[PDB]
């Protein structure tokens, strides 16, 4: 409704355009004859005038507005017509002439996968009563062999690509010699404008990185005229994520001056988040890169997934895919895609996320140097999600990203290096959480803890590692007579021991009284920024040991770090003292998760694993099903 | 709040520790013995123990929790003890010894200007009824010779520092053989140590750039001790400006084994925006650089205020004062000081800045390249910022910043630089607008407009320069058969013309309607953007002409760009055609202005300024007074 001021003469009549939509004001009085008391408008049919606070009298504090029920067919085929009188004088008339014309910039603002004409407008707002529109940005190659991101180029190469875009419509109604007087241009801000590629669909581009402007060419009368939007960019510490395009309307009818601005206007647009997936969410397809793929694969089965693996030459060496890499998505109302985000730690399986898992339909992002300067808590190990949440009344339907820490910053101590966490602040849509996992050798979060889907309550399960539980098992197996059970039995090579002799060693014990306290003091912190009760956690039975600084490691296999396929378990095999021809671990393990309904599978990684300090969830990955919830629905 | 979970057993007796104002909870359960069904609690009187959902049957959905009322005075001086009982069974007790003590780190987040014990913590609240405590960047020098800001230093070189710092003071009672076994370490996230500074008062530096962490050194039982913060920067688009500082109680009781975090707690602070004064508010000292600093001196005594000129060999042939720095503040309930704010245009001033106004309580500040690649724009004639506001039901205390921009981006187009831009939407408490400046030569906003205090309304008005206006002044003369009167009459050269002729001038005409197309785009941005009416506008008759690529200049020297000292005006003066022995122009103007308690001086810029294409306002400026408003208390 944003307006102009028509400022009117007695002495010669004035041209002036108004666009429908705008509120158009009037001013009499600056230009009011002397002699004359009252003013009388009169105007055409089209032309609908309000005045505020029959006749009037002259005030400058008396308020005219100017609106149009539709588009001129002709140049100046609506008028207005002022006269002004006073008491021994005579009418005077000033004449006014409009031109009505329709320009309306459309894209889908109310998030619904259908474009509508421009509402409280210029603004983006968060919320299912909120609005503005959503931007995808190009992480994918759709070009069928192509090395790099869509983005990269300045051109459209595919069909399915315009599928990616975001679609802007301009629409407009005008007389025909209209555009011989004036020239539509469309920009953005200097700033915003590396950010954003805009295409002409007839594919021409228009804006983009080194184009602010560009100068629309438009036929009189009505014409429609279809724009494709892409993002380039991420929401990050220096792009908070919106982009604005505006259409002006620019009056050349001078050749001796310069273009005179009539009207304005613009959409907003939001590019769309980075999103993780928790373990709640149902699976899709498995990663991994001969005893193993076999019990992974009869898994993946009976959870219904596709399976991918990378053979050697390629990993060269490195057989963990779950510290790599991280496979989210980016969600519009138009189009939802999987996007992988990209680990900077870079060793073995470096080229394996930019080239088998990018592709047609398949977005990739990354963080960081990677060129040096480097954690090992910066692979996605540590980089976890838990599943929807309600912490003291504020709703986090995505989740909560959650990635571990050190307690306090230290020259000894490890964290994730910063840009990651910028990164993962920026999207805004889980809060990420920080852990303490820097006690571990490792010092991945997925270690100490892991969620699992649950049929009551919240709807899942907190797993944590639990020491205690551990000690508290094999005491009770001792005192029902078994305490000489052999624990790493069934082991080519290892040094097998009794459940008097673990339970009767003291180091161990104050090892897992500290590894106890660390999980514990993250289990409070759990507790606050998930909003969790205890009847949301269980905890696993798992033993420790502090070895090189005193950094923990998994005394024996690590079990709560595991394969969740849907209901379906991939916990790697602890070999524990067996009893009753039945190892007395996964039967505690069991016994704690098929009440819940999942069935638990135990996976050999002993030698290919966990001698290499990891396990199961680590040497493998997955790819889940995105949120039903619309991620700009919520009100971070 | 935030507590810890403590595991009791009955094997063997446990030692924890308990911070005052943290609520601790107990793990009976777990470690509950077997043919035990219920429990029993019994606790020293210092220890308050609530239970919910006497006896108790055992369950671990019941919950116990523990508050104590004092420090110890005796490692283990409470103690609590569980009784396990059952039917047929002897009880059997658990043993629990705890050592309560107190740790608060203080600041004032109450923003009163007292030091308070940490309320919902860990957040920055905007608002008369929000938290959290607030900062100031050290951009003065008190070091009486130094030539740098007194945060680039790492050390404390005067007592008087100490007033711009914040107070932080850490409050410690505990047994006396306590730090044997915990030790407190204070930090900053490795991301804002840059950003800040901490010094240790007895003044030694703790935390800073360089140093993320330290450990504290304190005596057992009563302890205070102080430090002192200093921020190192204002916000900004990588910065949005907090910074927050972390105690952790560290337990060192196990040499074998590394320190256990107890416990921790932070303060949040809040960087202090730099803030802008408008003309509505009063004035304090005058600044420029033989005729005109007479007239600006009576008029500096008329209202008040000191006054400090630059001699040439320091200007090198720069006359502009008000293109190279604007005068703004920085404000905490302690401590309230100005800081100039310096431009990055770098002609003749660029020294002046950094070395006669910076010094003591005076801070400095800058933004941009200095190396070159620079606009007109660039220059403080750009920046200005509206008297306080309220549009629509939000308000805007502090004001509005204003500056001048294009309509939309070209290769012919200029701008402010974007870091400029970035620093101003980085404070928040005057949310920055963009005018259209463009069309003018020079580009600057106070070149057709101005703001004047009211005494009655919003208590100001915003003054816009009038082509229309003069025009129309003109002509009434003429009418009045003055249409003879020579324009620029009074001097030595110039080519005097008379009103009948620039009248009947079509050209000319031409280009103040086009100039008051500019304006009047600019009006109702304005209006929208400062919600204001026409009653809150006054039109000041100006002429102007476009020349070089059509931009323009004033056609006479330029009324609205003046000097505002409280009610006390520097107008520039017009050599206006006379009538009466008196300038239409002032007497119009006068007309205009005085009806508002203002008086109207008229300087002589001419030969000086005007034919240089500036005025008097230009070559002049001003330190206010801040806004007795706090911006913490604002709500952006
Ligand atoms: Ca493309
Ligand atoms: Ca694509
Ligand atoms: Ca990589
Ligand atoms: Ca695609
Ligand atoms: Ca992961
Ligand atoms: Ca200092
Ligand atoms: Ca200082
Ligand atoms: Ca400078
Ligand atoms: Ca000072
Ligand atoms: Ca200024």
């Amino acid at each position: 409704a944003q307006g102009t001021l028509i400022r009117v003469t007695p002495e010669q009549p004035t041209h002036a355009v108004c666009v429908l939509g705008t509120l158009t004001q009037l001013d009499i009085c600056s230009s009011a004859p002397e002699d004359c008391t009252s003013f009388s408008i009169n105007a055409s049919p089209g032309v609908v005038v309000d005045i505020a606070h029959s006749t009037w009298p002259l005030d400058p504090g008396v308020e005219v507005t100017l609106t149009m029920k539709a588009a001129s067919g002709s140049t100046g085929d609506q008028k207005v017509q002022i006269s002004y009188y006073g008491p021994k004088t005579p009418p005077v008339k000033a004449l006014l002439y409009l031109t009505a014309v329709e320009i309306s910039l459309c894209a889908d603002i109310t998030r619904t996968g259908k474009v509508k004409p421009t509402k409280d407008q210029r603004t983006w707002t968060w919320g299912p009563c909120g609005q503005g529109a959503i931007l995808l940005v190009n992480c994918d190659r759709d070009n069928l062999e192509s090395s790099a991101m869509d983005c990269e180029d300045d051109e459209v190469l595919d069909s399915e690509d315009l599928q990616d875009m975001s679609l802007m419509t301009l629409s407009t109604k005008t007389p025909k010699d209209f555009f011989t007087n004036h020239t539509l241009v469309l920009h953005v801000a200097r700033s915003e404008m590396d950010k954003v590629r805009v295409f002409q669909a007839t594919c021409s581009v228009v804006l983009g990185p080194k184009w602010p402007s560009h100068y629309l060419m438009v036929p009189g009368g009505k014409h429609n005229m279809d724009f494709y939007v892409e993002a380039l960019a991420f929401p990050d510490t220096d792009f908070p994520g919106l982009i604005t395009l505006t259409i002006s309307l620019l009056d050349t009818s001078n050749l001796e001056l310069p273009e005179a601005v009539v009207f304005q206007d613009s959409v907003v647009f939001r590019v769309a988040p980075w999103i993780m997936t928790p373990n709640t969410q149902p699976p899709q397809e498995v990663y991994a890169c001969e005893d193993f793929l076999k019990s992974v694969t009869t898994l993946a089965m009976k959870a219904k997934c596709k399976l991918t693996i990378c053979p050697e030459e390629e990993n060269m060496d490195d057989q963990w895919m779950q510290d790599e890499m991280e496979i989210g998505y980016i969600q519009a109302p138009h189009k939802t895609l999987p996007v992988v985000f990209d680990s900077p730690r870079n060793r073995g399986l470096k080229e394996f996320p930019i080239k088998r898992v990018m592709g047609p339909d398949f977005g990739y992002v990354t963080r960081g140097p990677q060129t040096g300067g480097i954690s090992g808590l910066d692979s996605f190990g540590n980089l976890e999600v838990s599943p929807p949440v309600t912490v003291r009344g504020k709703e986090y339907p995505l989740g909560r990203i959650l990635f571990g820490d050190s307690c306090y910053p230290s020259n000894d101590s490890r964290q994730m290096h910063q840009a990651l966490q910028d990164f993962l602040s920026a999207q805004q849509v889980q809060a990420p959480v920080k852990l303490y996992s820097d006690w571990l050798s490792v010092g991945h979060v997925d270690e100490f803890l892991s969620f699992v889907p649950a049929p009551d309550r919240k709807g899942f399960r907190l797993l944590l590692a639990s020491p205690r539980s551990c000690y508290k098992l094999f005491q009770e197996q001792q005192n029902e007579g078994h305490g000489e059970a052999l624990l790493f039995e069934g082991i080519k090579k290892k040094k097998q021991q009794k459940i008097k002799n673990i339970l009767s060693n003291k180091t161990l014990r104050e090892h897992n009284s500290f590894v106890e306290r660390c999980i514990d003091w993250n289990r409070e912190l759990l507790k606050r920024e998930l909003g969790l009760a205890e009847s949301d956690i269980i905890d696993i039975p798992q033993l420790f040991k502090l070895k090189e600084f005193s950094k923990a490691e998994a005394f024996f296999p690590n079990m709560v770090n595991m394969l969740v396929l849907g209901k379906h378990l991939g916990i790697p095999k602890p070999f524990g003292p067996v009893i009753n021809g039945r190892c007395c671990l996964e039967e505690k393990v069991c016994s704690l998760l098929e009440p819940l309904g999942l069935q638990c599978t135990f996976i050999n990684d002993f030698f290919t694993y966990h001698i290499r300090h990891g396990e199961v969830h680590c040497g493998t990955n997955v790819r889940r099903k995105p949120f039903s919830f619309k991620w700009w629905n919520m009100v971070p």
